[PDB]
């Protein structure tokens, strides 16, 4: 023994480390069993989602004892190789006086024992709020005025190569500043949903649906998150508020999202994602 089990898909074992304050986190990623994943192809490569990271980061978290995200970045992409397996390992730091811990997330393709780590997120866990009211979910769907965006059409940024799994905006509009959404998974990756604590496709398509409204030249691109937290952990199809903030989006989007099931009550929220807009 000497291992702490975790229950997620992707980590199977935790160390805490007698050298320094500290803890390892195992674990693999096969594309034989989460299929789904090959969905999330971007320019030709099948690419592992950054919503993936974040639901990595919080996995880590709540095996730590820290549930919730302070901040995450992504500085590089992890390609995934059909029919196959990458190996993940989360290193976590020591505690601050904030009450938070550093963090690392890495991959190794797997059975490959020789090959070099990569390093491709970095952030902090810790204490962040976690939104327990949804108070726009409950009520009239979708709120009173609300104008509806045209999900349906075929935007290159969005649909090019991509898998159904990656197509999970059932119906959105925008109120001000607010866009709400019906986001759901296919029928197919809803059955290991219950699984993840938030499945990345699911929390993906919430970026779609804000995509398809901000293209309605240039691509605003995700690699950072902020306080982001888990209410109810195994949702399958949820309401999705996400609120771009003003401060001239146009270099670099930023935007709230908060999540919410069907019945309106809290699911998830990140206190702000950041975009950056490229080619």
């Amino acid at each position: 023994g000497g291992l702490l089990a975790v229950k997620h898909p992707w980590l199977s074992a935790a160390v805490r480390l007698a050298d320094r304050d500290g803890y390892v986190l195992s674990g693999r990623l096969s594309t034989v069993e989460h299929a789904w994943v090959l969905d999330h192809v971007v320019l030709g490569t099948v690419i592992l989602p950054g919503t993936a990271f974040v639901e990595l980061a919080l996995a880590a978290a709540d095996a730590v004892g820290l549930p919730s995200v302070s901040e995450l970045t992504i500085e590089a992409p992890l390609a995934l190789p059909a029919r196959g397996a990458v190996t993940l390992q989360v290193t976590v730091e020591a505690l601050d006086a904030t009450g938070r811990r550093g963090f690392a997330v890495h991959s190794r393709p797997d059975g490959a024992h020789d090959a070099p780590w990569t390093a491709h997120a970095r952030g902090v866990l810790g204490a962040a709020p976690a939104a327990a009211t949804t108070a726009w979910a409950a009520g009239a769907w979708p709120p009173a005025g609300a104008e509806p965006v045209d999900v349906t059409r075929w935007v290159e940024a969005l649909d090019a190569w991509v898998g159904p799994a990656f197509r999970g905006v059932t119906a959105a509009w925008r109120v001000g500043r607010s866009i709400y959404a019906d986001l759901a998974l296919p029928e197919g990756v809803s059955e290991r949903a219950q699984d993840f604590g938030l499945h990345p496709a699911l929390l993906d398509a919430a970026l779609q649906a804000l995509l398809r409204a901000e293209l309605g030249e240039g691509i605003p691109m995700p690699f950072a998150w902020s306080d982001v937290a888990l209410e109810a952990r195994g949702a399958a199809a949820l309401r999705a508020r996400v609120e771009v903030e003003d401060a001239s989006d146009g270099d670099q989007l930023a935007a709230s999202i908060e999540l919410a099931d069907a019945q309106g009550q809290p699911v998830a929220r990140a206190g702000t994602f950041r975009a950056r807009w490229a080619t």
